[PDB]
């Protein structure tokens, strides 16, 4: 595949735009996303709208969100020129500001931080698009009486890092980010604890496995980079004493949403050249690349036969991308032979996930050769039936998403239910986005992004009636209709849907009758009101009944949620024999099987959204 790293970086940022919760701006690039989570924080009297959905679900998990914004800001701090020359600096700042704007709302008071919106079990029990979520979305906080030094520390890092990269274009937003970063760090430092002991729902999804000692160091050093005030470098270095004996610092994992030791020690290594950090960084990167030499033996992470450094089953590419980012950043600083070995490791790992692998395919949705088609993502899939296999293919392309990837034997299945293969997540793309920036710096000369991308897709039929003839005689027609909301461009809740069924009364007028002699009556009914005949075109004796489901919520969120049924009969007086459905507009093409018809127009709040009037 002819790689284009400006296009790739463009698409990675587009993934974060697909993860946006809240009210979306009118110039949003993704026409299949709409307003969602508009009531986030309403149960606690707060505007907590905005921010990112974590993955293919709709929980706003604060700890990996803070991590993701921090790593995204980190890469703009290291490679601002790459972002600029690829045309992606504006997009990168705009996407990071979505996250940091939300952190500013969540940081309601200096020692109070809202850290989750959405309950994991309630959110994950339902499969559908963000815009029509039907369940309650409770908000959860840490504060001084129930703290979270990891969450507060990591969010402080996100704000402090963002404050640096925003200073050139928006100094007063930078200063606001910085001021909150200092407050959140003091919260994390003064009130010690794991956030998942206080937002207990988080234990089941983003448990604080590593504790908070790494985020305290991470938040402090980012504050030092953002202020150059010695007090924060001292605090960072002092916090490192809680890491224990430097000879026992862990090195077999990597930078992740839970463990930022690897990021903090790297940053401190560049600032101090202290052997504690230099050796710990190189232990980790040796283990990941050519092997860590214990003088005696060589210790190395598992590699797949295809060449992927493979940490564990879930998010294997995320982990290799995370390691490649540390390698890239360290190899831009260190002067030793390590710099070459680590740089080659990072390039090779990045080339693997971009297509150079035994599957011969890109693992980035919408990019490269044979990319993943079924990422585990509710809104991009666009189900109206609360079913992962309906529709059989995704309605929307989730451009830029790095999927979980292969197992330790390079095996991989592009299947919406294969979570280990096809999970997508904001933390998955965070370091990866920076690596793409680096790949553009290294190999992207003359690469330009895609103009006016993506093109808006023509929607499928989103609102429509399926209708059938119950029976029809010489004095009546009885219709069965199911009114559908299968919206996806974007999905939308509708509670003011209606339709009109049109008839021609010429044969009635010729027999000496009029619309006054036709009675329209509802039978089996799921909350609809059925009107008597109203004129559409009096000169041609065209009339319609208005069938209204006013106040009934219909939405693409389940087998029963997406449709409502009404059966209705149009009756001439009993014993008359003039009634003729064959010239009736909305009778055309109907059979006795329920079937979509374009001749029963559908309306939402009075606005025509489907079908044709006579
Ligand atoms: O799904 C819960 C979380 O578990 C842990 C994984 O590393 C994350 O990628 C994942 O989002
Ligand atoms: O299980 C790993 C262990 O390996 C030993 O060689 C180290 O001295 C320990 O610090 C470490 O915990
Ligand atoms: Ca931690
Ligand atoms: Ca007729
Ligand atoms: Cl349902
Ligand atoms: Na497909």
């Amino acid at each position: 595949y002819p790689h284009n790293y400006a296009e790739l970086l463009q698409k990675s940022l587009l993934f974060y735009e697909a993860q946006r919760s809240g009210r979306l701006p009118e110039n949003s690039r993704l026409n299949w996303r709409g307003d969602s989570g508009l009531e986030d924080g309403k149960d606690v009297g707060l505007d907590l709208t905005g921010g990112w959905y974590d993955a293919g679900d709709h929980v706003k998990f604060g700890l990996p969100m803070a991590y993701s914004a921090a790593i995204l800001s980190w890469s703009v701090y290291e490679y601002r020129d790459a972002y600029k020359e690829s045309g992606q600096l504006d997009a990168a700042l705009d996407n990071i500001k979505w996250a940091t704007d939300y952190f500013l709302k969540a940081h309601t008071a200096p020692y109070e931080l809202w850290g989750q919106v959405g309950n994991g079990a309630l959110d994950h029990a339902w499969w559908g698009p963000a815009e029509v979520m039907p369940m309650k979305r409770p908000a959860y906080k840490i504060d001084a009486g129930c703290p979270g030094s990891d969450l507060a520390g990591g969010t402080a890092a996100a704000l402090a890092s963002a404050s640096i990269i925003f200073k050139p274009t928006d100094s007063s937003y930078s200063e606001k980010l910085l001021a909150h970063a200092k407050q959140l760090y003091d919260f994390a430092d003064r009130y010690r604890g794991k956030y998942s002991d206080c937002i207990t729902d988080a234990q089941q999804y983003y448990n604080s496995w590593s504790g908070y000692k790494d985020e305290l160091t991470w938040g402090a050093v980012w504050l030092y980079l953002a202020t150059e005030e010695q007090q924060y470098l001292d605090k960072a270095l002092a916090s490192v004493s809680d890491w224990g004996d430097p000879a026992n610092w862990p090195y077999r994992w990597t930078l992740s949403w839970d463990d930022v030791t690897y990021g903090a020690q790297l940053l401190l290594a560049r600032l101090t050249n202290d052997s504690r950090f230099v050796k710990s960084v190189e232990r980790n990167l040796d283990y990941w690349s050519t092997g860590y030499s214990h003088n005696g033996s060589i210790e190395r992470i598992t590699y797949t036969p295809g060449g992927l450094a493979w940490l564990e089953q879930w998010g294997s590419l995320r982990y290799a991308s995370n390691a490649a980012f540390l390698a890239f950043v360290y190899s831009d600083w260190v002067d030793t032979e390590k710099a070459k070995r680590y740089r080659d490791f990072a390039v090779r790992q990045t080339e693997y996930m971009l297509g150079d692998n035994p599957q011969q395919r890109s693992f980035v949705v919408g990019y490269g050769k044979n990319p993943p088609k079924h990422p585990h993502h509710r809104t991009a899939h666009g189900s109206w039936a609360n079913q992962m296999n309906v529709p059989e293919n995704h309605r929307h392309t989730l451009y830029g998403a790095l999927v979980g990837g292969p197992g330790r034997d390079d095996s991989y299945r592009d299947d919406i239910t294969d979570y280990a293969s096809n999970e997508v997540a904001i933390d998955y793309n965070a370091a990866f986005t920076g690596n793409v920036a680096k790949m553009f710096q290294l190999f992207g000369k003359g690469h330009v992004p895609l103009p006016d991308f993506p093109e808006k897709e023509t929607p499928e039929d989103e609102y429509f009636a399926e209708a059938s003839i119950n029976s029809s005689g010489n004095s009546y027609t009885e219709i069965r209709a199911q009114l559908n909301n299968r919206s996806g461009w974007p999905a939308k809740k509708t509670d003011q849907l209606s339709f009109r069924y049109y008839v021609d009364l010429t044969e009635a007028v010729e027999a000496g009758y009029s619309a006054e002699d036709i009675k329209v009556t509802a039978g089996y009914n799921e909350g609809a009101s059925v009107s008597e005949l109203k004129p559409h075109d009096a000169s041609k004796h065209i009339y319609y009944t208005e069938v209204s489901f006013s106040g009934v919520l219909i939405y693409p969120g389940g087998q029963s949620a997406h449709k409502k049924e009404v059966q209705f009969r149009l009756s001439a007086p009993d014993g008359t024999s003039f009634w003729n459905p064959e010239n009736d507009h909305s009778y055309q093409g109907l059979s006795h099987a329920l079937l979509k018809t374009r001749y029963i127009p559908v309306y939402d709040d009075g606005r025509l959204v489907f079908g044709h009037e006579p």
